[PDB]
């Protein structure tokens, strides 16, 4: 194509948008406003109580979702800074419309780095697991694939595929697949837009759209977009938002925002090393024990290896003249540094090298893919952590616990989803209903933000339409998932216990 | 010549320093390395468990020292960005040597903003309280002030003044005043240098030196520097470091680093607004209730000016329309914004206006001088919080609790300070001592980082010297304060309970 970042770095907003002209400084200020909105957001504060690798941890020295997101933000800064430095060295900065958008470029990366994870549920993957597994038993999306049933097994009478040829059956398929396909990424878009009503710039929202697969997607993903459509990137409830976002950022269907690959790279780069640091701190293994696990896990290599210049290098450096520090602290400092100094430049280069496809958002790979020795180093760290950190019984037990907690909470609120459309809308209208004490009482438990979202969405539906009862139930289930995913590891754990009368 | 920021923004280090020439990019990378060191520092991670206004808070929506420090960092960024923008308008950027140091200028501010609370003890003005009160009743610095004296209440036989006269008594005075003058700011310098061995750039360290008063200062004086010397800025244990730092940053005795004023301004601006937001969240009062409390200090002598421009503007903007925006959330959003838009420019201008004195580090005021209507707005927020947030029984209760906890821990470890020099050094040598089981076990409880610091310091002392026993006791007390101040609110609370055999 013709790479013009002015066409992608969009400073307009969905609501009460800044309009027309705006100087270099004026545009900077717009993006700086987004930083303030995001940093002061309770959604980001909530991260210091959301788990990363070690659940419900009471050691501050261990990373939370917030401290991790903060570290990712620095890797993202370094990558963005290096992309711009090279583009300036290639003279291509002015040529790519970036000469006046240097600051926004950097800031967008840094902020979408802090905001990846914003939509993650209480017990991470076990939160995703519990939510989807609970919904999957309720409405079976398995049965919605063909045209009849003859059973369907979907408990929801409205959502069963009657029968009895209907184009309305397509909505049922979409709704059933979408509700069983909760993803932190998809929930993130829902969160920043529909639920938090942060009025971020279009460019800032494009940065947190990591995947391009619609949650309701049922088939095999297109060969050309297999990677970008890896996981669901957005829900049915956002289809319209995503559609305006696509227009506002000049994105093709299922195409990604150009700055996302920067953020994505920064994410992989920082959790790997970090997770091993935390394991040593928890006392899962010693720094010497870790070094031996890494040496095992590596190809061999060793002759003309990256292992030598990175992990071996950090190991030797941390043995002596580490007397001016401490063996383990010194090791991780060098390991981080060496990894960054080799991977950040590669990522930066990779971005610039494949910039036409990346810009188009059609590029079907990550910045640090298979074929590179660089990519292999990252895989090494991941493999060691999988085999020796994640496999730890105390970690695994909390994962099992988390799953029980989330599943339990879903079952606790189940009666709200069990109510009839008329009875539920009666509960929505007259806040407290006489014949439904328990139901009204929970309904009140749901965060006002989440409840308004339901009201707002359902209000926009045409009541007369035969689609209406199906849409209402979709949004009612969405409301519930929003509440649950919204909670911290700790709040979910407490709420579950308080509502079981075991506290 | 005169204002030359090249002479203040020092990229050199204490240990293994980068040397000679360096590219604008190369220097950027040096300061970016500091970001990485600070962000990945466990000392910063520990902040997500240290308290800000509401102690041991179980709601993630309430700020911790880390989330607040993060917010200060953004205000600092905006102030830094505005100072540079205006200097660029004025054409003074090239003239002040800043043309090539734009990034470091901003980064140094941002980082010293994030690190501003690094040295704060658990609880934490109550930690300072408990630490100083505990030490004051052990070694009364009260009696050391005057000529010796004769019956000084100092329990420490060594540190007791003569009856009698000597110049070694001056060391006793210095040691007794210093140990009773713990201050988070002074502990921060100790932390980044002696304890964490971060090896930041000289400029980066100068940024966290908020006060220029030596902890041991006994003098009532000295007008000209009465503001800069408000609180202790460094301990006796870092007198030498501070001396090298003074040389490296071309600072006069008791003169401050030019960028500190920026960081300082951001911290005040941020805390006032955030604490009122948190109070509303903690349901201490409603947003309506808050508006009425503010509509008191006003002052309606204006009658339609700054209060009407900021807080009345935020109040009116919060009423009606919203668009899934809760009146509570949108009010604080506008209050913050309006405050920033009026105070950040003032601070930025104040800095530029008094730049000669601020550069020299002789400027005896903060950027928000009491005289300004701007300064008054900040006082309004503070006053509302003082008489309606900080006065809350639950807050006050935790404060009382915190004080008992810290005092308790100090009394728990008291036997280590009770040991003779020979016995304590025997304990330091043969890690385990048979004749001292409790003392042995307690010594082991102390952080290895902290323990090494004692060893390293005492090793450097000349054993033959009559100063040696006094210096050893100073470093022994320092070691203890290091341990205690090092803990989070939670760790201190747990440790106290575990060591009371009540857990
Ligand atoms: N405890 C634990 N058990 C596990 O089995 C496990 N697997 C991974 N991790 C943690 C360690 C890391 O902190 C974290 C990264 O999360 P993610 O899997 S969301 O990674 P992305 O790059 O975001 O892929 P995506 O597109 O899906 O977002 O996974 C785990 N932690
Ligand atoms: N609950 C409570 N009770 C109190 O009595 C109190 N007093 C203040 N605060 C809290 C509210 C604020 O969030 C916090 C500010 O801390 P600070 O700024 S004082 O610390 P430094 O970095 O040393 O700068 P400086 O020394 O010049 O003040 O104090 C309090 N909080
Ligand atoms: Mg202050
Ligand atoms: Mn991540
Ligand atoms: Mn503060």
């Amino acid at each position: 194509a013709q790479i013009d970042f002015r066409k992608k770095i969009n400073w307009h907003r969905r609501y009460r948008s800044p309009q027309g002209v705006k100087t270099e400084h004026e545009i900077l200020r717009i993006f700086e406003s987004d930083r303030g909105r995001i940093i002061n957001s309770p959604a980001i504060r909530r991260l210091q109580q959301k788990t990363q690798v070690f659940p419900l941890e009471r050691n501050a020295a261990v990373r939370t979702r917030l401290t991790h997101s903060m570290e990712v933000q620095q890797v993202g800064r370094y990558i963005a800074k290096e992309i711009l430095s090279r583009l300036k060295e290639l003279k291509l900065l002015e040529a790519y419309g970036l000469d006046e958008l240097t600051g926004p470029f950097e800031s967008i990366v840094e902020m979408s780095c802090l905001m990846h994870d914003i939509g993650n549920p209480p017990f991470g993957h076990f939160g995703e697991a519990a939510i989807n597994d609970w919904f999957r038993q309720r409405l079976h999306p398995e049965d919605a694939e063909s045209q009849p049933l003859t059973d369907d097994r979907c408990s929801v009478a409205a959502l069963r595929l009657r029968d009895g040829e209907e184009p309305l059956n397509e909505l049922r398929r979409k709704i059933r697949q979408d509700l069983c396909h909760f993803e932190g990424n998809a929930q993130g878009i829902r969160l920043v837009h529909t639920l938090m009503r942060m009025n971020l710039t279009w460019a800032q929202v494009g940065g947190i759209l990591k995947y391009t697969r619609p949650a309701w997607w049922r088939g095999e993903t297109p060969e050309t977009h297999h990677y970008l459509m890896k996981k669901p990137g957005y829900y049915l409830s956002e289809e319209a938002y995503i559609a305006r976002l696509r227009k506002e950022l000049n994105l093709a269907l299922y195409s990604r925002f150009p700055l996302t690959w920067i953020m994505e790279a920064a994410d992989d780069i920082s959790y790997c090393v970090a997770d091993l640091e935390d394991a040593v701190e928890k006392r899962i293994f010693t720094v010497e024990q870790l070094y031996h696990h890494l040496h095992e896990a590596w190809g061999q290599h060793e002759k003309g290896s990256l292992f030598s210049l990175v992990v071996e290098n950090a190991w030797e450096k941390s043995r002596s003249n580490s007397l001016s520090r401490s063996t383990e602290d010194q090791f991780f400092m060098y390991l981080r540094v060496n990894t960054l100094n080799k991977l950040v430049p590669y990522a930066a280069q990779r971005f610039i090298d494949n910039l036409p496809a990346i810009f188009a958002g059609t590029f079907n790979h990550a910045l640090l893919e298979d074929a590179s020795e660089c990519s292999d180093l990252l895989k090494l760290y991941k493999n060691v952590a999988v085999k020796h950190v994640f496999s730890h019984p105390d970690v695994e037990r909390l994962e099992l616990q988390g799953y029980r907690v989330i599943s339990g909470l879903l079952e606790i609120y189940r009666p709200l989803l069990s109510l009839s459309l008329s009875d539920f809308t009666e509960l929505v209208e007259k806040e407290r209903v006489k014949r439904f004490p328990i139901e009204s009482r929970l309904f009140h438990k749901l965060s006002t933000r989440h409840r308004l979202a339901y009201v707002e969405a359902v209000s926009k539906l045409p009541s007369d339409s035969p689609e209406f009862p199906l849409w209402e139930y979709y949004y009612r289930c969405r409301l519930l998932q929003d509440y649950i995913s919204g909670m911290t590891d700790l709040y979910a754990w407490d709420e579950y216990r308080r509502l079981m009368a075991v506290e």
